[PDB]
């Protein structure tokens, strides 16, 4: 429970242009193994990240520090390249999302306030 110079930095400026992108999409709700058809998605993906989840919590204070935020964005993306295969069109889209989210983060304020 807090609420950050970062925290908000990530919110209002990172999640906010991720969130709109072109292949953001299929990140901004959690996978449904049913609808898409991955019976075996959750025997390997032992902890399911998605931009809703994320954005939800930086709506209720749920993170103490931007790094455990930052943290969630990676196993997100991580998730997605550890279970889809190397050609899915999935992982360039997770590519150039996570591309987006480190040149953003690079820029985050450094005062770690409130
Ligand atoms: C296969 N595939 C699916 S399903 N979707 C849409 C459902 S949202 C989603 N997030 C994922 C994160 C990781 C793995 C599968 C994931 N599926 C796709 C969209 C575009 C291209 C390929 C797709």
């Amino acid at each position: 429970g807090r609420v950050t110079n970062q925290l908000q930095y990530l919110h209002k400026v990172v999640m906010k242009a991720l969130w709109k992108h072109q292949f953001a999409w299929p990140f901004r709700q959690p996978v449904d193994a049913v609808k898409l058809g991955l019976p075996d998605y959750h025997k390997i993906i032992k902890q399911p990240m998605d931009m809703g989840t994320i954005k939800r919590r930086l709506e209720n204070n749920y993170y103490w520090a931007a790094s455990e935020c930052m943290q969630d964005f990676n196993t997100m993306f991580t998730n997605c390249y550890i279970y889809n295969k190397p050609t899915d069109d999935i992982v360039l889209m997770a590519q150039t999302l996570e591309k987006i989210f480190l040149q953003k983060v690079a820029s985050m304020p450094q005062e770690e306030q409130e």
